[PDB]
């Protein structure tokens, strides 16, 4: 209650790491699996390593940190994040919950805190699912829902498969994915979203998740000559990928509030100016809290897309290529966290996560919750995503609070 | 009349052609100044040296092969096409007027024609527009329509000038671009429509040709997270994208008959599945027959589409990347290729080209026009895309006595 987190050191650990694999415009572009992700890793793992953890890693690539307890036999207590960011990645995406993991390790042994139960900080590979799909990779091997196989076989744009690209960079481990077993898992994360900024609170006691599908269509047209081919002999496929995305923004404007779609990825084959595309492949975003709201809104949009198509004489085939469930967080957990917010004097509210994150798939297998803090405008997956040196203490501080209780001190 | 080409001789020179840079289903991907366009430009070069023809290249890296004429004031007859390719292509478009060229000179030499005005066959840089925009650049720069600075910074996708490739496959010639006079200039090439099949006429008697823009968007997002933000503080450039495809469909439907709208080429920016885009970019291609038509469309799209964007808070640009206005062909040369037709015995129409061709800017500089022979359900830009022996040697053998007429026997 007196005893806080470094928010300098903190803070300073932010921004030497935002300068692995810079952007364009003063974020990230450090995906996954790429040679910047390596020198973040190696950061990561140096860091970590002069403040007493041992590492080990997985065959997903997933980092584990360990900061021994007191019992030998006793189950570890996870924080965890991820360092991978998308390619117009701001700085705290990921990233502020693995270095807060680091400031309150860093923070127990300024203090000479021991704790029962072991501390593990947890860096999970491919979170952000942007350059291979899906999202939440690493973890979802640990929660059993994907085969290692399945996820080594995943492509980037360039046909460079996930497994390949581990092996490169060097951070193939050598323990059984899923193997250990946790007491607890907590992720400390930015909102991604507007509310804790717009109602002046400092602490989001995470509640819930949202959950989503990707639905990956791929549309097959006829080449054809764009000047010559008169109009009721053109196969077009863009037109009716432009018709399915209209009937995706009315199927989430139809089912307010609680829902979103919409389409980051795009791809037309062969991309030619004056070739009507044979392929448009492209990448529909559903999300609702709700589950029957997100059933209903899938197999909605899964029955017309095909009618849109057949009326333009197109192909249609959709694969589900990402899934979650909405998630419930572990009551107890919700509880230490907001018990650690009001023993700290700070605001709080309950929130339910926009995005998913690790912890949605921690919550399969251990008791899981999360913290956020806020961001500016709750802008997130743009360079320009923004949090204050006091948003990012707070709640790392509420971390470390929420933790201590859990593993026990001595 | 009892002079024909040699149909077989023709027809072994297109299969020959057509092993240069082959696609992936019997057609070809040969696209301008890559190797496999180096390796197609020699072969041509090659086979018209032994029938005795001489070369120049110009600055552009068009080749003009040449066959003296006996008065020596006189200009000369070309006849010209390309042998470049989009990346979808057919084994006709383009090489058919390219090899009937070279077939016509052959068949010359055999029955030992001396013609009056020398002839010239041509063969374009650059006419697709395919991976350098605009299309027909070299003829654009024969005509004075673009200079060769311009045409030289042209980009393709990867970043790559078309100055410089010009210069690595070795095609940068040294005569000025647009130095040499025409006394007339003809282009045979393959209808790309159906039309004639269906009518079931061997010959198209090309009276004008369609004229078009490409018209290129560039819209402006917000990245943003695809699952947390919510729909109300979305920036879509995608769904203004889509809204626009909408509405060229419906500005070209409503401009029926005679008028065709489509996109076949578009990029996302960064093309994450979980970021709504920054940029997106795409090219509308608009044409008509009819110039007041044709400028009201333009008018029309030009003023709908900032509106659905501005609706959307998406920022709107618009540059035109393409431009041939309508081409009214030679009457006089027209004739000469009716007459051809009738001579021969071949069934014949009148016709609008629905592409654009060289010839729509050589007709600038001297009197032009077009032959066409039927192609199979008027499919090109495909390389599905089919003619017959038959086909191909009626045309030939059209191309052969307009010229003729033309260049006037002795
Ligand atoms: N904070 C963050 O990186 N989160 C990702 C993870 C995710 C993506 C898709 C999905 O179906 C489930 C989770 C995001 O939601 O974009
Ligand atoms: N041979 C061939 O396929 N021709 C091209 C040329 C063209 C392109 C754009 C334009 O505005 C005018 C002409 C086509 O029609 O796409
Ligand atoms: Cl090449
Ligand atoms: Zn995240
Ligand atoms: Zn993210
Ligand atoms: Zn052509
Ligand atoms: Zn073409």
């Amino acid at each position: 209650e007196n005893r806080r987190v470094n928010a300098d050191r903190l803070w300073d650990s932010l921004m030497e790491m935002a300068k692995i694999g810079p952007g364009v415009a003063g974020g990230n572009n450090r995906q996954t699996l790429t040679d910047a992700d390596g020198e973040g890793r190696r950061l990561f793992q140096s860091w970590c390593e002069e403040a007493g953890l041992s590492m080990g890693v997985d065959k997903m690539g997933t980092m584990f940190l360990t900061r021994p307890g007191t019992d030998p036999d006793a189950l570890p207590v996870h924080i965890g994040s991820h360092l991978d960011t998308q390619p117009t990645g701001g700085k705290f995406d990921g990233v502020l919950g693995v270095l807060s993991g680091l400031e309150a390790v860093r923070t127990m042994n300024d203090l000479g805190i021991k704790t029962k139960h072991p501390i593990v900080v947890t860096n999970w590979t491919n979170e952000e699912g942007a350059r291979f799909a899906p999202a939440m990779l690493a973890s979802g091997v640990f929660a059993g829902v994907h085969t290692l196989e399945y996820a080594y076989a995943r492509k980037d744009p360039e046909g460079k498969s996930f497994g390949d690209e581990l092996k490169r960079i060097g951070w193939l481990g050598d323990e059984e994915v899923g193997a250990r077993k946790m007491h607890a898992y907590f992720e400390y994360h930015i909102e991604q979203g507007p509310i804790l900024e717009a109602e002046n609170k400092q602490i989001g006691v995470v509640t819930h998740c949202q959950g989503g599908w990707w639905l990956e269509f791929t549309l097959t047209g006829r080449e054809a000559h764009t000047g010559s081919t008169p109009m009721d002999m053109r196969v077009n496929a863009g037109l009716a990928m432009a018709r399915i995305l209209e009937m995706v923004q009315t199927v989430a404007m139809e089912n307010q509030p609680g829902a979103v779609g919409g389409v980051g990825q795009m791809f037309f084959s062969p991309n030619s100016r004056n070739v009507l595309p044979g392929k448009v492949v492209f990448t529909v975003d559903i999300r609702s809290p709700d589950q029957a709201k997100l059933d209903g809104m899938r197999a909605r949009i899964e029955a017309e897309a095909p009618k849109i198509c057949e009326r333009l004489g197109v192909g249609c085939s959709i694969e589900a290529v990402g899934h979650c469930d909405p998630v419930t967080f572990d009551p107890k957990l919700v509880e230490t966290v907001r018990g650690a917010a009001e023993k700290l004097g700070y605001s709080h509210m309950n929130l339910v996560s926009g995005a998913g994150h690790d912890a949605c798939w921690a919550a399969k297998v251990a008791p899981t919750t999360m913290i956020m803090c806020p961001c500016v405008g709750g802008l997130s997956h743009n360079e320009a995503e923004d949090i204050s040196r006091e948003w990012a203490a707070a709640g790392a501080d509420v971390l470390f609070h929420a933790v201590l209780e859990t593993a026990e001190i001595v």
